[PDB]
């Protein structure tokens, strides 16, 4: 599917290798389908996410067609674990598409975009090579590329770009992607949402504050109260005390 | 697709993402199929290969289920650009199957003793993670292996080579056969430009420059089929 | 610079590029030393770590000479973000060096080893190729290699292999590495220990538990008590109470 | 130490882990120095480079401090096998510096308006992460770049080539100069087998075959000092 982002950008799922069944299959190193029952697979998938057994999640891959402003592309490319192919401003002539914000944030644009695209056109008409000509163009220029990444590293990407510390523009792109992943690998996504996205890492002193303020028994009741049992429960306790 | 390798192992294709069309499609950063006639695309594929524009080749991925003896897997795992998930000797119990070579480029004795001490330790209740410890390096293991085409070619170029230990090479042969059928246009380009090709040093080229002449070389090249940018490029590598 | 592990293994620092000052220098992109003050830098380091600004940590690199049992090596190499060069069992004669456990964990060795090695020299004596002959040796055979990895990934490796869930044998190796690293980049290690090794990751239901069992004002006092104040206290609090 | 590039850029060696000795030392998994004679270590380095035994080359690491135009940095960052930390336009205020090309293959006006708008945006209280989007691709950026010798070599092979864009080719030339000085043996081998060598497809080695003979080839090869294993290799690529 395709999803619009910003004024002129988008995210489109080009291909996909495997779904929730693939994670479980690779985890069981099966000769066949490697599946069982959905709550059993959800359980296994939940377990793998919890214990950082990441290999199984790398057996699923997504490939997208993304159109975005160069400044968003650069933050996106900071992620080295992916395969990318971008439209080169060296061979191709660049389309006059710019990202115009809904509104600027605290803490003229149209003009410089014009002058600049003017200069770009002028330079080109004088015969100046493309590769050099495109330098006078601003960072809000749109650009397209193919982004290929495995589920494990895509979750990593989402955790970072979905965080409120990531620049708003790229957050929106991460939201689009998150939506596509949620529909395509719902079980894996369920685990990701529960354990990482909606979770939090606590430093040593934080865990130490939990101790002193609470006892095992008390914590346990509170947890089971919410529906945790067996390993999940034991582990949750072993995270604070054991 | 489950090709056998060795007396008990095998290489099987679990899944694949994209084919020759995907290489071209990604190279063009298409909104649709991203294709054209099989002549333009195979041409584009050969070109990308030649010029090291390798990204497009990374847009195609294969995932195999492999069974091989541990000592073969250790060599296989030196390749880091891949994802793998193997049967943990920690969690599960290991089947009694070893690599019994057909010819040698007693072995029964050790395996039995080793597998014997295995059950022994297990029987006495020693942790599985320490029990398999006594198992020989020819014990069989199993794993899933996912890797993109570009890095798979790199894997093939290295493991198909005569220097590569024989066993690993068989496994590479198995894989190579599979890749060829699934990405024909790419396999060909890989077969002509890298696998069956070679890298020449500077003094090897000065030698060529000293024996042949441009005119001479051009004629022997083209008479063999080379034409187009491939001809100009091959002539520049030397002159 | 050498720390023995197990009965015949060890870990020795071969070289090192950069130290705490390198982390801080890179984060700044200096043309000079890039170092301010142990206080100010220790603060930048702790900041980068808890905020996942991992690139600066990749500017520090360690290279080790390791001797450990093959089986341990297999677990070690699962980590793909490192460079490694191992003595080949195709070119050399593996020295009859085996790992005899301190004690067996519950969840003849001498015999199998003896026999196995004898089969090895036998095959060699019969003229069998090295690469093949070594196939009859047990996974507990000692091997050697050089292992180079950057701080960021090294912390990753330590976080996983220091864990109780990890096999005892490799934990020991991790412990030796941890020592060496704690000595050379004290500030990075302190941050690591605080925000990852001794920290923990809590799921959504878990935080749901804490929130409810506690109250903002209270959690704040326990946190502040142990020293938390500032952005950390802010954060720590927000992780549980919106 | 510091090599200037273009009109305002530069390449600086910030630190280095190992030299030719570390390649050989690791290749040997040595308990100590793991080195021998400069002649044997050069021979061993040439063999590893020639047979693609690349792990040892990864034991050497270079850390650079680079200042280049954003568009140059974008090409540079295609290389994933490296660590980088760049000054962020989300935190600091970017300096007004551009790459005024000596000759092309107006620009001032756009750059001024651009920095002008950028400055006028900052003053209006606009957020840095947003204001810098009006700046052009020839704006100078800075970053640290850490890469091991093996990957660095791959990098120089591609960015030094005629195909590579001119501006990044100049940055590669600078890095090449520093590497040549610091790992001379590794460099000589890289120059000899890669940089100045060439890859020949099958039909190319086919054209060479028949159009010559093992003897007519060894002659010219030997007349260049080539002998031993190398000469056996040169011969088999065509025949063998
Ligand atoms: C709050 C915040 C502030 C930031 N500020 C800055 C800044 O000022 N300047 C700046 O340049 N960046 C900055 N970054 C970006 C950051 O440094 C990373 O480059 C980016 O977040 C990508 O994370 P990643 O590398 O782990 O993901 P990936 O690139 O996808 O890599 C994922 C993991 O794979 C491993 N890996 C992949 N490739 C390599 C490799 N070549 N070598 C070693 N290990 C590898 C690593 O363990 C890595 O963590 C900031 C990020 C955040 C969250
Ligand atoms: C003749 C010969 C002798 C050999 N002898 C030995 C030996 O004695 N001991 C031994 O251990 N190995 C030996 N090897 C193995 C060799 O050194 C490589 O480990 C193996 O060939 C894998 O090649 P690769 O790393 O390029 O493939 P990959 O592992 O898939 O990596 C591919 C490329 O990606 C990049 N890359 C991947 N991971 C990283 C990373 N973590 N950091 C930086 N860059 C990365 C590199 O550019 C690398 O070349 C030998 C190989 C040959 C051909
Ligand atoms: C509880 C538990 C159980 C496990 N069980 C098993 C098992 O049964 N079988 C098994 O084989 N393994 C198992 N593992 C190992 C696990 O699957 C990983 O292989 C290992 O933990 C390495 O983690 P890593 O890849 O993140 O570290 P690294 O290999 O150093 O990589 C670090 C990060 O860099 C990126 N990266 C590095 N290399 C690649 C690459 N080639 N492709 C894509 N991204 C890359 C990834 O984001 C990765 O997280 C288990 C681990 C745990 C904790
Ligand atoms: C003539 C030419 C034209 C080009 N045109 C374009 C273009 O139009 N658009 C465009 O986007 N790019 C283009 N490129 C860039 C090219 O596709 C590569 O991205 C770039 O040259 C880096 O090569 P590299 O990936 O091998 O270097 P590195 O990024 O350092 O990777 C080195 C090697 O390590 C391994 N590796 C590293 N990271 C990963 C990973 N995440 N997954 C799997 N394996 C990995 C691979 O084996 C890889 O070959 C072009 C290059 C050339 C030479």
């Amino acid at each position: 599917l395709t999803i619009p982002v910003l004024d002129k950008g988008f995210v489109r799922l080009v291909d996909q290798m495997g779904d929730d069944r693939a994670i479980v299959q690779a985890a069981r190193v099966s000769y066949g389908e490697g599946t069982k029952t959905v709550r059993e697979d959800a359980a296994l998938i939940d377990y793998l996410m919890r214990h950082r057994h990441t290999s199984p999640f790398e057996m699923v891959v997504f490939k997208f067609h993304v159109k975005a402003p160069i400044f968003v592309a650069r933050q996106w490319f900071r992620h080295r674990t992916a395969s990318v192919n971008e439209i080169s401003g060296r061979y191709s002539i660049l389309k006059e598409e710019f990202y115009e914000p809904e509104a600027f944030r605290k803490q003229l644009l149209r003009k410089v975009q014009q002058e600049a695209y003017g200069a770009y056109r002028a330079l080109l008409e004088k015969g100046v090579a493309r590769e050099m000509a495109r330098m006078v163009l601003p960072l809000n220029l749109y650009t397209e590329f193919y982004w290929k990444q495995d589920l494990h590293n895509l979750f990593h990407f989402l955790k970072l770009r979905l965080a409120p510390e990531a620049q708003w523009e790229i957050r929106q792109y991460a939201r689009a992607i998150a939506e596509i992943v949620k529909e395509r690998v719902p079980l894996a996504w369920a685990a990701f949402e529960e354990h990482l996205l909606e979770g939090a890492f606590l430093s040593r002193t934080e865990l130490r504050a939990l101790r002193g303020l609470l006892t095992p028994e008390v914590y346990e009741k509170a947890l089971s109260s919410l529906g945790l049992g067996g390993s999940r429960l034991k582990e949750a306790l072993e995270k604070v005390f054991g």
